C-alpha cells in the first residue's frame, strides 16, 4: 500500500514471529538488510520456520 513498501512489510512481519527466539528472526533481519531484493524470500523462510516451531 501506498507505494513499494515490500521491505516495510517483510521486515514488520518477520519481528512479529511469535513463535521464533530472538537469534532466528535476527537471522532473517540482517538476511533481509543484506539481501533487500530477496525480502520476499527472506518472509517466506521466516514465516515457514515460525510456522514449523508453532507450539499448537
Amino acid at each position: 500500500a501506498q507505494h513499494d513498501e515490500a521491505q516495510q512489510n517483510a521486515f514488520y512481519q518477520v519481528l512479529n514471529m511469535p513463535n521464533l527466539n530472538a537469534d532466528q528472526r535476527n537471522g532473517f533481519i540482517q538476511s533481509l538488510k543484506d539481501d533487500p531484493s530477496q525480502s520476499a524470500n527472506v518472509l517466506g523462510e521466516a514465516q515457514k520456520l515460525n510456522d514449523s516451531q508453532a507450539p499448537k
